[PDB]
């Protein structure tokens, strides 16, 4: 059996009987005329399996696929959709914790989608074993995949969107500075910090608290010792202004007197012969909750509620892979003796085979939905903050499935500090971004401490993660347990002024980052981009890693070496230097000026801190606040009253005076080549004029 | 890697002779390249051309000899100046490596960026065998695949190249 459904340039191929691991709703269902043929695609039924091919050109791009330690162009590699503890990953190691099975073609300038809705171990072979083929492979009978047409990457994400789902809109705190580490406490120290952070300047958004908060690691406890008072340590992070976020994962410890236990029996997940599937986490022997479920989904989202309502700010998911440790454990145990070397095989920290779930009351194998679990229980998290009436939401997830972008922010787990790692951060995000989940960011200076040898602690590399980030969506320090003190208090003034004058540049652009949030919540368009996602049509573009575009109308080339200065290639247009103000045509590499390389497009808006507003050229950009802003020739309109304190309009003729609402002029200042100023400290009805 | 090696029971007939592989294992791809040098002659072909990974004293009657599977990295350049030179300066004149590195991508420490590969074009840029090679996994290393910048660049050292071919061909002879 085959059936393709057709609507909005969105087509639904269905292979025989598909149980998808989460319905997504279609709402119009018409019959296509189109066919596989004319879609470009063969499609293979065997032994429990379905291989969907599709011819691959010399100058063919694909990308997509989140989450993935290779270049964003994925040609020439055999992917694995499998989310798994990668451990202290490195470059080029496949699978890692979030599974996107969605990945675009970009053939002569036209872009495509192909979304596979599994989320068994589905296999991407991009021109490895045919070099000229695409073949998916997904480990099922049946299936249902999605083909989306363009033909702007843009209208492909657009799309995809509309179908798994729009992101939440996050408050503004959440793109604060956050700081965090395995662990902070006991709780006067966690006060202590912030305490210091704030008296050095250091504009703290929330603290994170790592698993050494609870009580012997068991969910939604307090330890006795360290935390006595965490009412008092609650009130005292809230009279700083500072959100506090806590740990959660997803191992329930099977003990007698432990109330979880107790309550979310029945709702746990089993194994094959229909004993509980009893493993081993943090807290020791433990069960795990079968997000899968309506009701566990309904126990666990009381159970958060009711952790919310002492305060806490926002959930953090971890392990959510899900991952289980009696596999390596039990390894462990029988060859513990031997002086022998053990092989790191990932997959060992996945569940077992023989686990099974329940979804819409079917008994499925774990291998089958094992990828949708993070986004069953990021969901009923999510659900346990709208229980509480809780309108600011925040959650972050390690791992991760299409639709994720539905409730969390991702973090790219934990990375390794070195000089390479900072290309590689950059490749993970903007994978991740590309692939429909826009809120991410990586651990600034890296997660591992000093467990091994390859690993990098000099604080000149700890400040080009800082630098690295600027722009990233989730902006936080994070650090293992027996790694130096990060915090930019702890570095000598030297390192410490460059820190906070770059945390300093990013509060001063959070306007516009939450402008882009709120256009992501909107429309789904990433907010932070690589440069092929905005100029598709150059073939350049997708070799291109190591700059990015935050929103439509910035470019960012991070110094990622120990260089002073680096080359910047530059696309299609003009660009405005930043900080020098030079003017640059575009398809051109140049020199950094500044140790920040920022670059505005011709025909930008772009909000900043303190109601200042830079301008450059002709176009229409939407605040977060709901506020419209319009530049054409000398004219910028709002769709409402708002206040400007200073204005700056870079602009390759001279600018002599604005012209407030037809009134008031206000006196302009030449500060540099193309660029012109303007104090205007006053609201505006709706129109400034230039002449 | 000994363990990839023929084991110890292979035998072979030297002249009529019975002798014991690891007597004589490394002359194996010297013969080889002196019968595919003789298909060569049977075919009447003057235009000669073969390429051989191993060899032995003498293999330079009848092959070019290149580095094999290299990884891509900074101090894979200094290492390949001297693989091809102690070849070079041990009778084994028509030498080279693979430009940009045979390593692809199943495993870390391999090194990718482009302007490496730019370095590894211009450091052969007068080896006698020039030859871009890449595995399954690596990405794809052709100049037309390279952005502007850097295909412009790679484009003006094999112009270099054939600019001096003249010379080094002379230096062939
Ligand atoms: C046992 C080592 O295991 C590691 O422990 C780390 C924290 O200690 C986790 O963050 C990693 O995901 C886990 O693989």
């Amino acid at each position: 059996i085959l059936k393709i459904y057709e609507n909005k340039g969105v087509y639904k191929v269905v292979i025989g009987e598909p149980f998808p691991p989460i319905e997504f709703p279609l709402e119009q269902k018409i019959s296509s005329n189109k066919s596989l043929s004319e879609l470009g695609l063969t499609i293979v039924q065997q032994g429990n399996k379905v291989i969907v091919e599709k011819s691959l050109d010399l100058k063919e791009h694909i990308i997509g696929l989140g989450e993935k330690a290779f270049e964003l162009d994925r040609k020439r590699k055999r992917y694995v959709m499998y989310n798994v503890d990668a451990g202290a990953y490195k470059k080029y190691q496949d699978p890692l914790y979030v599974s996107i099975p969605l990945f675009i073609s970009v053939k002569d300038g036209v872009a495509t989608g192909y979304f596979f809705n599994s989320a068994s171990k589905v296999i991407f072979d991009v021109g490895l074993e045919e070099y000229d083929k695409v073949i998916v492979t997904i480990p099922e009978d049946s299936v249902e995949f999605y083909v989306i047409e363009g033909p702007r990457i843009e209208d492909v994400l657009e799309k995809y969107t509309e179908l798994t789902g729009k992101p939440f809109l996050p408050p503004m705190w959440a793109f604060g500075y956050m700081i965090s580490r395995y662990s902070y406490y006991p709780q006067d120290k966690v006060v202590e910090l912030v305490d210091i952070m704030q008296k050095e300047g250091f504009r703290v958004a929330g603290v994170f608290l790592d698993i050494h908060y609870m009580d012997s690691y068991k969910l939604f406890t307090w330890h006795p010792y360290r935390f006595p008072e965490p009412k008092k340590l609650i009130d005292e992070l809230h009279k700083r202004n500072v959100k506090l976020i806590t740990i959660v994962d997803h191992g329930i410890r099977v003990d007698q007197n432990y109330s979880p236990f107790l309550s979310g029996m029945g709702k746990f997940c089993e194994i094959e012969s229909g004993e509980l599937f009893v493993g081993k986490m943090w807290p020791g022997t433990t069960v795990y909750p079968d997000f899968f479920r309506e009701d566990t989904r309904e126990w666990w989202a009381g159970l958060i509620s009711e952790w919310l309502s002492q305060g806490v700010d926002g959930i953090w998911l971890d392990m959510n892979e899900p991952t289980d440790f009696s596999r390596a454990i039990e390894i462990r145990d029988v060859l513990s003796s031997l002086p022998v070397q053990f092989r790191d095989d990932r997959l060992v920290t996945t569940f077992p085979d023989n686990v099974v779930h329940y979804l819409r009351g079917k008994r499925v194998k774990h291998e089958k939905v094992r990828n949708a679990y993070p986004l069953y229980e990021a969901m009923a998290t999510f659900k346990g903050f709208r229980t509480s009436h809780r309108n600011e939401i925040f959650i972050l997830s390690r791992a991760g499935y299409a639709g994720i972008q539905r409730y969390a922010f991702i973090w790219t787990g934990d990375n390794t500090p070195s000089w390479d790692d900072l290309k590689l951060q950059l490749q993970l995000v903007l994978g991740l971004s590309i692939s429909g989940v826009p809120f991410v960011g990586c651990d600034i200076g890296g997660f591992q401490g000093r467990n091994f040898a390859e690993i990098d602690n000099s604080m000149d590399l700890l400040v080009k993660y800082y630098a690295l980030a600027l722009f990233f969506p989730f902006y936080r320090s994070h650090k293992a347990t027996d790694g130096i003190d990060t915090e930019p208090v702890f570095l000598p003034d030297y390192y410490k002024e460059k820190v906070k004058e770059i945390v300093e540049l990013r509060y001063k652009f959070l306007p516009y980052i939450y402008s882009l949030a709120l256009e992501a919540s909107e429309k789904g368009h990433p907010v932070i981009r690589p440069l092929f996602y905005e100029f598709q049509d150059d073939d350049d573009m997708y070799r291109i890693e190591d700059e990015y575009m935050v929103g439509k109308y910035l470019l960012y080339a991070p110094i990622v070496s120990k260089e002073e200065s680096r080359l910047v290639t530059l696309p299609r247009g003009k660009w405005y230097n930043y900080w020098n103000g030079e003017i640059i045509n575009g398809k051109s590499v140049v020199k950094s000026t500044h140790e920040l390389p920022i670059y505005l497009r011709e025909g930008s808006i772009i909000p900043l801190e303190g109601d200042e507003l830079i301008v450059y050229g002709e176009t229409s950009f939407k605040r977060y606040d709901n506020a419209e802003i319009t530049s054409s020739s000398n004219e910028i309109k709002f769709s409402r009253e708002i206040y400007v304190s200073k204005l700056t309009i870079t602009s390759e003729k001279p600018v002599s005076k604005i012209i407030v609402d037809d009134s008031k002029e206000i006196q302009v200042e030449k500060t540099m080549q193309n660029t012109y100023v303007a104090k205007i400290n006053q609201k505006i009805r709706g129109k400034i004029n230039l002449e």
